[PDB]
């Protein structure tokens, strides 16, 4: 699943376990993040 607001369901960055799973300062609402990019 997209598992994110900053990533789609294809983010292979999240294909391991959602690299941004940390809902701390890596807010997904952002619509996009800066770890997978
Ligand atoms: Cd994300
Ligand atoms: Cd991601
Ligand atoms: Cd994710
Ligand atoms: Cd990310």
């Amino acid at each position: 699943k997209s598992c994110c607001s900053c990533c789609p369901a294809g983010c292979e960055k999240c294909a391991k376990d959602c690299v941004c799973k940390g809902e701390e300062g890596a807010k997904a609402e952002a619509e996009k993040c800066s770890c997978c990019q």
